[PDB]
RNA sequence: GCCAGGGUGGCAGAGGGGCUUUGCGGCGGACUCUAGAUCCGCUUUACCCCGGUUCGAAUCCGGGCCCUGGC
């Protein structure tokens, strides 16, 4: 709460000491799910991609290369011109922009149509053979609010969903029709052309970069490939060059991101765009490589790849200099540096199933169901701890005052009692504690058998008894409404989170089964509270 | 060059200043082609676009939003399984995707398609995660998409880039799309928002939570375009209809909030043409500074020995004052030898009634607002030396090295005398100076132009026996 | 080289893979310094220390704490505002700032003094603020900060730097405290976090609120200290007294936790000593790879002509096969001519029974661990070319163009013969093959050691008439 | 791509022309119980896609994918 300067300063002034101890007084006192970690903030994080993506970026522009963007969609004629001959092989691994036409409202769907009731279904409105010829002219999405809620009433699509689907079943006949138009399988496809533009134009030498999305076909599986990829590419146009060049940056580049040594062999494919005995295969040796669960053990992993366009296809683009083109793999990059096994796993992760939650993050959710309500409750239970945490091994039977006020503005006393006989007043688990551990929400008690989950785990700082002692506290609140004058709250044998009053958000115990997890919570509660709300 | 400790270190212990100034000794000496600006470093320099994205990621994680990465192919039976009914007047706009049939041609079309927005794939990646995380949700991602819209290049592209974002609570409101706009919106510059409910009234979005998000922007006000009153559509957001999350069993209501990057791109580094902006390489969109321009200017021949460079240093240092004697008259500037024999160098206007050297021997070569000139030094052209980048080459700069270099020729050749003269200069080669012929495309091709013109008029004469 | 696109163009049209082979053409020849890995490109390399600070700011901001720039030399005044009492006891382990005084010698204490922690100027920075924004108040500052803690240098040092954050709201319990603990250190790795309350009892917090964090960080779990068991304390924090803010007008509580940066940035980047991490361009600790070491060795004497490239190349193309044919025994490599002589290359062990050329003529030249080797690439050595860096200079190349330079000099010399002998090899100039003298001064400091030695017993004679 | 054994419900794992295991787990209910056990009730009658044979196939024949003892 907020205090007063003045006063606290004219206070401590004279008496320190005084003052300081005084200070409490502005805290807060937090109700039980008021506390930590059942109160914590939040951050967003990260995706393994979208990262090493940045981390290339700014490597690439650590050495000289500048950002650009690319062609994407390209007319395979492109490819026909990097490859002569070889081409076909590639346009296979390629996909084509298919796109549905649109619904031939005349000739050959005419004749047939002015042949029956052409119209039954009362709609009328002047023939709008000119707002759907307007269709096979030049239409979109955001028309439809124009033929409907604008032409024959009714608003927006509550007619025009259905009215296309009853009185139509034409448009159910559309079919993606193929093209030449493609995705380019990587990114030197969209070099060429973009290099095209300015390989004479601009001062040599020429450094450009650009680490974009190539979509590549590779028996459909999403286990020996995905569809779609990044590459973290580059260009060096100048007048004279070597696969020096091509070794020289793929040193610089994957030197930032850990790799200490380069290998570098000659590719087999000797592919139609690089010059004859140019393409290179780039291996670099990276520590978090060595011995793992890959194949990847001795610590060298094959990561670029890179050679001089043949000054052939550049002629096909009228480039006169020779250009060095070296082409890092981003996922697997990624996979390295995040630790990751399976691309698909990391890559997209939720929908493999690889969520997870953290010790601590189950431990904040587990939060208390009945809590008090007035300052009054909050000191009932805080207190039926203090009566019931000490006497707990009294022969019961036996009574013991826990407190002594007024609430809500009713006398109130309550008592921790026992019925039975030959036990002790608070059962042997009332001090036992909510510890999260490798995932399993427990109910144990601290022991020199439990100090690995008390160690590892993390503890909720519930115990049974703390857990109780807030559902009483409500109880008596309650008569305190009712204006009753006798209520006495028992609580058994624990069987579960209920059985304490502690509960956790129908997610996170989905979370816990999806995930194998296993809740325990489980033995001798038993301790009564006899309330006296007069 | 490399000095000795010690004997600087003692040398100062005498006369202090002294051996101070002895200092000079270990700077290099610069030729030509060495000095500023013909040199210089260089370095990358990102793209608008992206960078404006990795912008965006952050200003993302700032509100608290993890990053995720959503599917990209997939089966029109999704777009389907959203737009209800409307599902196939969506599928127009989408794009299908068509491979070549493996001749054991004509590309086969599939049921996959590029997604047209965002929103395609949420779904997918939300189905997994929706009833298993704790709430709230806060996704993100900034991907691409493909549209077909109309399939234009001019007003719109086929490829964008989402700025996407879905929000995942037992209660949501409108609201909750709101604060989330300004919230991202506002790390940009935004100041003031608008909110519209939008007509098109999507059918995957709860009917009438579709809005439109309309931000003012002071960077705006006066731009030579509508959005001069400082506003500008910025970006739409809805609730997602529990008819499409059921599709996929995601309990919870959702939020989701759109943003289209290359505007607020354009918005942040000023760029009118999206197009001229993402692909500024094909729209000949390419520039050098005039500094740039500059350090590509260059001294063709130079002085390739020690002598030499003294020698040129030399000619122009009498051309400074003696280009004024009334001609004929000679003067002597070099005295010593080189490689081997004595030499002495001459400077005479051989002709008959005028000035030793021409109105121009002062001409310093400056670039400027992308032009080329050799202009003289007078305050009529201050502007074009307060406002460009002068080379620091003049003409009898150019032209001395030449000759320096020229003798030395003679001087390996064998010869006994050398009469390099100069008249007029009807551009560069005239003044003994270079541009790589790309730098040459360039001017042209951005074009600009280079007035390189002026009468030298002067003539060395060397004689070496 | 600059092709010609028609050219090219049409001699596709032929026989396509005869113009492609065609190609090869463009490609640059490069001499034995300019091929890898004799030439690479370089990059600036952050320090941990720095790299930490920011990877800090941003976690900060990531939780919604703004920046701000706290007051650094101040009035001990403020320190006695704070700590009440104990204000003297503090004023100890802090520093003053003593000026020297005009002399119209020695240094004038002043009542300045450079801030012990942060603390110290979060109560002036909020004295302008906490009663005129709107709550809660989220700042932070990641600066620099002077203590004196037993003016050390092995255990601590003068200058560190605090990683601090202070939060304003009505009510604050220590529990705010403990959860901007973890949403900071999370993320950084800390997976789980236990707080005890702090003896030290400073007064300018809340009697019992002023806390210790430890956190547990797997990268920790098995480290060579006592950082072991995974757990090491990393940050604390307290709560602001009512006695200190009223003291600067503070009506609301605050809560402020610090991080000791020096020792988060030897988590992360895995430094034992703090000054060898800090600082360790003075404590020795200074490194270049394998593959560094390698590039820096290169060919001293190399063949200026183009000619002498394809000589040399070719002495070694026949060494390659000869180096066998019991000696005596000649062999001739070269048939040409160069500058304007036709010339001939011998090759010949002119002693008695042997070999041709010596053993070691295959050695190859490697950098492993920090040694530089002289090697035959056995498969004993395997590991060493496995794993180092492999200079793919041999002793025969090394050799050679010491020759084809050699020769090149009696070609220009007017001569007309020489002969160019190698025995043993002490060392690389030997086998003609430097590095500069300042990776050689690393070496011995690295207590390195170069083992080129070697039997190469080849000799060359050649003629130019 | 090549010989052969196989691709069964939340998990494990026998059989197998149509009726058909079982054990573990969870789900719901009940218990005089001071300890982590007790009993009763329970799914989506589970066995990949397209064809063939049959009255009918998860159980029989071919093609496409998935794990291998192997090249």
């Amino acid at each position: 709460m907020k205090f007063d300067p003045q006063k606290y300063r004219e206070l401590a002034e004279k008496d320190f000491e005084a003052a300081w101890k005084a200070g409490k007084e502005i805290l807060a006192e937090r109700s039980p799910n008021e506390l930590y970690p059942r109160v914590g903030f939040s951050f967003g994080k990260e995706h393994p991609l979208f990262a090493t993506i940045q981390r290339l970026r700014e490597a690439y522009l650590s050495i000289g290369f500048s950002e650009v963007v690319n062609p994407l969609i390209v007319e395979d004629v492109h490819v026909k011109k990097q490859f002569g001959r070889e081409a076909l092989a590639v346009l296979d691994r390629c996909f084509y922009l298919a796109t549905l036409p649109k619904p031939n409202v005349g000739i050959s769907a005419e004749k047939i149509r002015q042949i029956e009731a052409i119209t039954k279904r009362e709609v009328d409105s002047k023939p709008l053979q000119e707002i759907f010829h307007r269709y096979k002219k030049g239409e979109i999405d955001g028309d439809d609010l124009s033929y409907l809620i604008a032409e024959v009433l009714d608003v927006d699509d509550i007619t025009a969903v259905k009215i296309l689907d009853e009185v139509f079943p034409e448009f159910k006949e559309l079919k993606p029709i193929s093209s030449t138009l493609t995705l380019r399988s990587h990114m030197t496809t969209g070099w060429f052309i973009t290099l095209s533009h300015i390989a004479d134009k601009l001062p040599l030498p020429i450094k450009l970069f650009s680490i974009d999305r190539c979509f590549r076909r590779e028996q459909g599986e999403d286990a020996t490939r995905l569809y779609t990829y990044f590459s973290a590419s580059c260009v060096l146009v100048d007048e004279e060059l070597s696969v020096d060049d091509g070794k020289a940056v793929a040193e610089a580049l994957l030197r930032q991101f850990g790799f200490e040594n380069f290998r570098f062999r000659k590719d087999e494919k000797r592919s139609k765009y690089y010059i004859p005995d140019t393409q290179t295969e780039v291996f670099a040796f990276h520590p978090k490589l060595v011995g793992s669960s890959t194949k990847y053990s001795d610590g060298w992993i094959e990561i670029a790849t890179f050679g001089i366009y043949s000054p052939t296809a550049l002629a096909e683009y009228d480039i006169p200099y020779p250009v060095m083109n070296l082409g890092l793999g981003v996922e697997r990059l990624a996979m390295i540096l995040y630790g990751y096994d399976d691309v698909r796993k990391m890559v997209y992760p939720q929908i493999h199933g690889e969520i997870k939650l953290s010790d601590l993050d189950i431990a904040r959710e587990i939060k208390v169901k009945e809590v008090p309500q007035t300052a009054v409750g909050l000191k009932i239970a805080q207190s039926i701890v203090e009566t019931a945490e000490k006497h707990a091994s009294e022969p019961s039977p036996c009574s013991f005052l826990a407190f002594e006020g007024e609430m809500m503005g009713r006398n109130v006393r309550v008592y921790v009692v026992n019925e039975n006989e030959n036990t002790k007043l608070c059962g042997p688990a009332y001090a036992n504690e909510v510890v999260v551990y490798k995932g399993d929400i427990y109910g144990i008690p601290k022991t020199k058998k439990w100090r690995s989950f008390f160690e590892e785990g993390v503890p909720t700082g519930i115990r049974y008894i703390d857990g109780f002692a807030y559902y009483a506290a409500r109880k008596v609140e309650e008569a305190a409404m009712r204006e009753q004058e006798e209520v006495k709250v028992k609580a058994r044998i624990v069987e579960n989170l209920s059985d304490i009053n502690l509960y956790i958000h129908e997610n996170v115990r989905r979370y816990i089964l999806w995930k194998k997890g296993k809740i325990d919570v489980r033995g001798p509660l038993f301790v009564t509270v006899k309330a006296e709300i007069e």
